[PDB]
């Protein structure tokens, strides 16, 4: 019946999940950038105009591929000469387009090989970085003002993050933050003297004769850590005769008595600043609440205003200590915590009050804050039908914390059961964005009565075009291990029948804090293995595991590569005794946290697994950055947990990869988890006799995502795995 | 009944060939170390006698791994804590022990990290480099005088070659030479100030946090060129002046002209020296000769002195300008050149005539000199039968070239056709190493009459093993493609059958001047895939192999990856023609310059080859170095050769990849292929969408030698092989 869906359809991607991107202007309108041009809409009706056409710049010379539009609506940042770097991070050229005399700005342009920009939150007031340096423009078209001077590159970063600043701790690349008004500009400073530095070769296109070296600061576990500060200017206060005064806040005392690090900022009021800081041991934050002294242009961060926030079980935060929401007078805040019971739930703080009152509880967690108005409390949490793996919008009234409702579980229970949300300036309207277990639903609302004001994406024409192609299906259940449940899903090969055998590949990841058994929707590889391969991909959620409160989660604390990697063997063994799974084919394979689990389940010795595949896996955690390793693992001392350090190696295991058939893949421009790592491991099993499969990407990084090298990796992947299992 | 050779047994060496290393001494004596006990030879009689014994270096504490004694016999040089670098560069420790008194001598050691040492010719002087800087010690115990102050890391090398001179140029690290007399020390040193480096990452042992970063100068085609100069210094003033000047020799104006390299240096006599130069583009060579001027306290070069050697088909010299060989006066001497047919032949010069005499015959080589005598002149060449790939010795007398005579052909014609010689400091004996067909033998004899004196080594022993075992044969025969003979060899299967057909394997490396097809006896991969898998491993010789005459070899002359490539595919039609060949199970594989071929045929659109492996290829000109390189290719620039240094490379002909297998190896710690070369080829392959098996080797350099390397790279190709013939 019909075709499947094959590796071409998923490599030359001939099955388009839609979109609806909007980016709200307003209280009442969102910009829609739609192909040519760029649309702006009014919530209330669904009518809309164009903001500008697309052919306005035809021939501008160049190929954009950003359109930042002030908060005034007069001006426009086009981006260009798009060079990526990190994750985040880029480089980049840009011009303003002045909508008012609707002409190029032509004179103080800003300068190319920009790192950053980024206007005010109200007027057309510019900072950004370059040479990393920042810099601040009052008016589009008028001089720079040099906030600062000590920019250097590779040593001292202003108003942007080091590699793992950007990585690990902020997971952005910017370092400045403007205040409400724009009045102010808050930047922090990263001075990376003593980081030790990644050094690996990068070859270019063929015309390059000699490779050249890439080198970048990039702390290993224990190594030496850029050291920061934080200063405060005032952007209304600049002559041009005079640099800027940038004034500095410090401390906390708690936390300069050893390494640390700014976890966030965030304005409170035009004059009220929190910063978070945590020590180098991930184990004690503390949360500063500083404020403009008028005359006397000092921050002052009253102490017994400041709140502290620290774990006896594992790490502050999920990945780090959580987003503060202040209230409109900036008195009080809410931001989630854990419980007594490790649960994660939303605590109400007053800014001089040393306790915080939860007003959400029970044993599931809320994934994230998502709006607040004096009226209510607008969040995401997983306690629909007690399945963590879904995701729900809720409300919760700040008057009556009695008064919760549910403003998505309801609306398609069948097709709907994960959601994501996008509220506008004053949270009047609100944008719903349904992911699985069906196609994606994007839907706009009013928050007014929660009406449901328009279906914006409803995914109808991929619909109509998959009901001819026999797809998967998805199942989403648990297992019980010696009393605690774990989920699994299991993509399901078409008319899948319990009676017959099915060979099996174990998807895993299982990073702290990491979840793979959920209800997103999605067309990817796995996909294409059950649909036309008929091999079910299973996915399992083990200690270490998220959104199931610290138990589960810390339960790996300062020992990673021992639970996780043991429960996802346990899991594939109940697996194999199932009736549906041929035991003597169950394959295992990871990218990244992934690739490690992968490589040391290979190297366990269980004998559940025929063969493996590893992409740009971790082999010993020292080799990882400090920031990521020390928050489950400690330093790498002898005082502290280096015993575990090495006995949580991918090398150590090596004798034992004799049983199995292993494939080895890593980019070699891999500027996360390095080259180095898979080079160490090839070179163990080569010293141990250990035969197995191998394929570099030469100048690819982390991601693999180059265009040509995706379709390779997969295609060399597959034969692999249908090698094994036919 | 009856077991094959097995990879195992190649792995792990279960049949091993006997050697004879010898060591002469005097013109009477050699050493002969047997593991423990070092014993000195008398090649008159067959003597022994111990002169370091067994336990002579116990408390010591540090392994040696090897010797050296000085010419005077009062001393000698212990090596330790060796740390290998090129193909011939390594560092190392070093004591000196007296023999005058038993004693280890704890004055003035030898600095650690000591990059070369070497004894003077006679008596116990000494000279080695550290820290890039010549030094010089008159007694062993005494502090040694420095002679120069230039040296810098990887900038200015005095007494020791860069990477390219050592592998390119001289074969050799050092670069300093004493006088015969022990009174002068010459010296090249050289600057690579402007030469770009090589970088790459040393990942080292799992201990090491973060990678290691290795930068080497190394000029890669058309790239800067380190320059040179050459010094002479007299170390018997040493002792009266306290910093001896060193004499400069410069030019030839010639030479200045223009980017050029210093070939050889080699003493005539006490206070006569030769020096070889040739212009970057290798078309043209010169040849001083000066004299030290008693009077000047200078060297002076003759221009009526001098000599120069041009070649219009190719390069000069097979990998370099030919080797001078002066008699005992030092007013004439010996060079193999080719005549004007092409062939190499070894002709008369004296040092103030400009044209020389051919001594030696015509379709054949000389392959090297190896004696001078009053009486006669010895060498080795490929003369006998008529086939290149064998290899004796001849003598030729001085007083008349008609009477040439072969010293080994006819000594054991059905099992000894490759010889190699070594002969004592005044060739009253010397030790002849037959290695093929047959197992290795060898032999010693003296020079009156040229009778064998006894034999040293039979291999009895490896022989009466592998009798017991179903060994593979060999079969050297030729073949004729355009009036004209290319000679091939094939490792055939045991119990042959020219009835069954075989799959066959092409064993590949033509690269300019070389030579596959032979006589020599192996105990190779080959041997395994012949006698276990009954796999046919042939190998051929075509355009640009060597030994046959510049005919042959200097066809690829400008056009590398060229004929070399097309002729190694008609071989292999030309082998399927043959009637035992499974037409649809041919492979071809080569490792350095046969890993670039192996590519280049695999991407040639010639459906003929199954599949492939490539060893550390090369995959564009212009990434390999500029010695090696220009010297068949000429400057990759518009103006010269650049049009075919693009047209030969392996990404050209990505593509053509989809209708083959292919399996790329290659070291990352490779300084001389570099990593980079088959970093691109993947690259290449990758975005034309074209699947292939891939293999790195963490650490390794060009001969992934590693002990567990070298196991890992053959089992892994093993399956790659039988896989893709559907043996097991
Ligand atoms: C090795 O070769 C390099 C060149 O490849 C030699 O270095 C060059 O030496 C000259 C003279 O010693 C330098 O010129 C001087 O520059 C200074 C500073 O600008 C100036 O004050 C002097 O008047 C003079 O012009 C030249 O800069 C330098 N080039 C480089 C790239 O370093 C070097 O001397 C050679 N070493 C040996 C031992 O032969
Ligand atoms: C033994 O003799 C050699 C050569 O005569 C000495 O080396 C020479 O030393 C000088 C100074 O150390 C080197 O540099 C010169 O320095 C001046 C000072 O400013 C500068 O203006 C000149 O341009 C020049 O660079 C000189 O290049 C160097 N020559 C050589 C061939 O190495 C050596 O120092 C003497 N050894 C002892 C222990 O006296
Ligand atoms: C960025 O951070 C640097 C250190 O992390 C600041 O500097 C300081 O560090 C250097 C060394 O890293 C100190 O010492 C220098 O001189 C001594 C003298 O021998 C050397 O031993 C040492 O290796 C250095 O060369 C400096 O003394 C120290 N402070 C100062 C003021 O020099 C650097 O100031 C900082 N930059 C910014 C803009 O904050
Ligand atoms: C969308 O159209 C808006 C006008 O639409 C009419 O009036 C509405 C109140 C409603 O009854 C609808 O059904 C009618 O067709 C228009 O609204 C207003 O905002 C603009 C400024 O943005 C203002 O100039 C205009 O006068 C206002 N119109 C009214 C009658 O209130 C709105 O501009 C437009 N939005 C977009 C993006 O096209
Ligand atoms: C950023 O650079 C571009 C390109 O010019 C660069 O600088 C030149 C001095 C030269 O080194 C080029 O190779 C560089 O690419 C500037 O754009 C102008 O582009 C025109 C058209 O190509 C060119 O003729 C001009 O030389 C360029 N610049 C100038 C000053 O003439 C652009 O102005 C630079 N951006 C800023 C804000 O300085
Ligand atoms: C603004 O402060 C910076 C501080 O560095 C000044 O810039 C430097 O001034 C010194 C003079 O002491 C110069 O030698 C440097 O070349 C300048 N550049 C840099 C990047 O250091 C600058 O002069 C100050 N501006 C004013 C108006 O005071
Ligand atoms: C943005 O907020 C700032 C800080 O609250 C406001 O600036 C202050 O304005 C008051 C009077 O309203 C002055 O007395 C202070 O001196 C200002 N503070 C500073 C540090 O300059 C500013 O008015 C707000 N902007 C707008 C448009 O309301
Ligand atoms: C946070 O972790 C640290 C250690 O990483 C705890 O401090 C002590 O650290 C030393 C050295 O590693 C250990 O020997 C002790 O067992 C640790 N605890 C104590 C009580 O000394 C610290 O206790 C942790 N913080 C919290 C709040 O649990
Ligand atoms: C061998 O070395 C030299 C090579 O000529 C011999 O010659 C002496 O060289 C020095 C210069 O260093 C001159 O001053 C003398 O005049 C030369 N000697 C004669 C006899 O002319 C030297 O004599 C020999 N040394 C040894 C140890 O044999
Ligand atoms: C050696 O080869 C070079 C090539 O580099 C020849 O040099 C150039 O000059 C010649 C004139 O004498 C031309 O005829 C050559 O074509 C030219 N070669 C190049 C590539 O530019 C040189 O002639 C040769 N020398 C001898 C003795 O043959
Ligand atoms: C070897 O023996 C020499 C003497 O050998 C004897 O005399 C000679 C003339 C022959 O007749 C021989 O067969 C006899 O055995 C010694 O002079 C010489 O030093 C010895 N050399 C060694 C290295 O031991
Ligand atoms: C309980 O379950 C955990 C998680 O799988 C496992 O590690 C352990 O062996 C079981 N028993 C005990 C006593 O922890
Ligand atoms: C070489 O090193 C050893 C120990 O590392 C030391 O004992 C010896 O003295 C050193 N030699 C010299 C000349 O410094
Ligand atoms: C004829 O020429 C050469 C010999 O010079 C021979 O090897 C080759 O096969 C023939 N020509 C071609 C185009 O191959
Ligand atoms: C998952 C992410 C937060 C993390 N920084 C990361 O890149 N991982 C790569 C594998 C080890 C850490
Ligand atoms: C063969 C040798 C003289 C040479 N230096 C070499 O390493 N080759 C490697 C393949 C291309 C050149
Ligand atoms: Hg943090
Ligand atoms: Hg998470
Ligand atoms: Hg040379
Ligand atoms: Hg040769």
């Amino acid at each position: 019946s019909r075709k499947t869906y094959t590796l071409t359809d998923y490599l030359k991607n001939t099955y388009r999940l839609k979109l609806y991107s909007l980016r709200w202007i307003s209280d009442h309108e969102y910009l829609y950038k739609q192909e040519n041009n760029i649309l702006v809409f009014n919530a209330e009706y669904g009518n809309s105009s164009v903001f500008l056409e697309n052919s306005t710049f035809d021939e501008f010379g160049h190929s954009i591929n950003d359109y930042s539009i002030s908060p005034d609506g007069q001006f426009i940042l086009l981006e260009y000469n798009y060079v990526k770097q990190w994750r985040h991070s880029y480089t980049a050229s840009y011009d303003i387009y002045d909508l008012n005399k609707r002409q190029l700005i032509t004179e103080e342009r800003i300068p190319n090989n920009t790192q950053w920009v980024t206007w005010s939150p109200v007027g057309h007031k510019l900072a950004y970085v370059w040479n990393n340096d920042i810099y601040v423009k009052i008016e589009p078209n008028l001089p720079s003002y040099r906030i600062t001077w000590t920019g250097k590159e590779d040593i001292i970063y202003n108003g942007i993050t080091d590699w793992v600043y950007e990585e690990e701790v902020f997971s952005a690349y910017s370092a400045l933050w403007w205040s409400p008004n724009g009045t102010f500009l808050a930047y922090a400073q990263f001075n990376d003297t003593e980081v030790p530095l990644i050094e690996y070769s990068f070859y270019s296109d063929e015309s390059l004769q000699y490779p050249k070296t890439v080198r970048v600061p990039y702390p290993k576990a224990g190594a030496v850590n850029p050291t920061v500060k934080f200063f405060v200017v005032n952007t209304d206060s600049l002559s041009s005769v005079t640099n800027a005064t940038s004034i500095q806040i410090t401390a906390p005392a708690s936390m300069l008595i050893g390494d640390h690090y700014l976890c966030d900022v965030t304005w409170a009021t035009q004059e009220r600043i929190s910063l978070q800081w945590l020590r180098r041991i991930q184990n004690y934050s503390v949360m500063d609440i500083c404020d403009y002294d008028e005359s006397s242009g000092r921050w002052n961060c009253l102490v017994a205003r400041q709140h502290i926030e620290m774990s006896t079980t594992g790490w502050v935060g999920r990945f780090r200590p959580s987003e503060p929401h202040f209230t409109l007078d900036g008195n009080s805040f809410y931001k989630i915590i854990s419980n007594e019971e490790g649960y994660r739930h939303i605590c109400y703080f007053q800014i001089d009050k040393k306790d915080c009152t939860f007003i959400t509880k029970g044993t599931w967690e809320v994934i994230g804050i998502e709006a607040l108005t004096s009226d209510y409390l607008y969040y995401i949490s997983n306690e629909y039908k007690g399945m963590p793996g879904g995701r729900n919008l809720y409300k919760i009234q700040l008057s009556d914390y009695t008064k919760v409702t549910c403003l998505s579980c309801e609306l398609n229970p069948e097709r709907c059961q994960y959601y994501s949300v996008s509220f506008s300036k004053e949270a009047k309207y609100y944008q719903l964005r349904c992911s699985g277990p069906g196609l994606p639903l994007y839907t706009l609302h009013s928050s007014v009565n929660d009406k449901g004001l328009r279906v914006l994406e409803d995914n109808s024409a991929l619909d109509k075009m998959l009901q001819n192609v026999q797809m998967p299906s998805k199942k989403l259940d648990f297992i019980i291990l010696n009393e605690t449940k774990f989920w699994y899903q299991m993509i399901l090969p078409p008319h899948f029948d319990k009676s017959k055998k099915y060979p099996l590949l174990l998807d895993v990841y299982a990073g702290p804090c990491s979840q793979k058994a959920d209800t997103v929707f999605r067309l990817n590889w796995a996909t294409y293995l059950a649909s036309t391969e008929n091999i079910i991909v299973a996915s399992f959620d083990g200690r270490g595991s998220g959104y199931q409160g610290d138990k589960i989660m810390h339960a790996i604390n300062r020992r990673l590569g021992t639970f996780e990697v043991e429960d996802q063997i346990e899991a594939a063994r109940q697996f194999s005794k199932m009736g549906f799974v041929d035991n003597k084919r169950i394959a295992i394979w990871g990218w990244s946290y992934g690739g490690y689990v992968t490589s040391m389940v290979l190297g366990s010795g269980s004998g559940v697994f025929k063969c493996g595949i590893a992409v740009a896996p971790v082999s010993r955690w020292e080799y990882y950055d400090s920031v990521y390793t020390e928050r489950y693992m400690g330093l790498p001392t002898p005082e502290d947990n280096l015993d575990h350090y090495r006995n949580s190696t991918v090398m150590s295991r090596a004798e034992n990869f004799k049983q199995v058939e292993y494939l080895l893949i890593h980019g070699t421009a891999d500027d996360n988890v390095h080259f180095q790592q898979s080079a160490q491991i090839s070179k163990a099993l080569v010293d141990v006799g250990v035969d197995f499969q191998a394929m570099w990407y030469t100048d690819e990084d982390h991601g693999i995502a180059s265009s040509t090298a995706h379709q390779h990796i997969y295609t060399h992947m597959s034969h692999f795995i249908k090698q094994c299992f036919s």
